[PDB]
């Protein structure tokens, strides 16, 4: 699949904060975290959908650990996608915590 | 920063393969490859300006490995934003190789 990923130049968001903005977040240990919420990613898109309450087009900003792998990340947003979820926020080297 | 992802639902592409298409890839040895051209981050961008000749809004499909970490990948992508790319492509799960 061919994924566009809309970055913004000069510190900026092309999401001005969302009205449900959800924070994921994948830590060292592989570990799917939704906010308090430790998940795997079968479940992750059950959780996702009570947070923001089934829309699916809300940029779920993921905070992924420097040391997560490339296949585990993507096996998380693969998931969301399936979700319908079409929009994944990236934060840029882990620079944006909960 | 937060970035948008936006992510197509049921195999698609919200770029359907742009006029100057670039691939890029982070191997497992961490090591940035523009096509067929080793290079760094800091380099990333002199050879990306000649492949998109110029063109910043050129979704840039990289190719990252499993095993690439997160710190990398982002600091790779991290450096074409500030060139002015303003879109990098998430190859899903690295499942489309040059």
């Amino acid at each position: 699949v061919d994924i566009r990923v809309d970055l913004p130049a000069s510190s900026a968001k092309p999401q001005p904060r969302p009205e449900k903005p959800v924070f994921l977040s994948v830590k060292a240990d592989k570990q799917l975290y939704v906010g308090d919420q430790p998940v795997n990613a079968d479940q992750l898109t059950s959780v996702l959908d009570q947070r923001t309450q089934a829309n699916k087009e809300t940029t779920i900003f993921f905070q992924a650990d420097k040391s997560v792998d490339y296949e585990t990340l993507m096996s998380v947003m693969d998931t969301l996608r399936k979700a319908g979820y079409l929009k994944v926020g990236l934060v840029g080297m882990e620079g944006a915590a909960k």
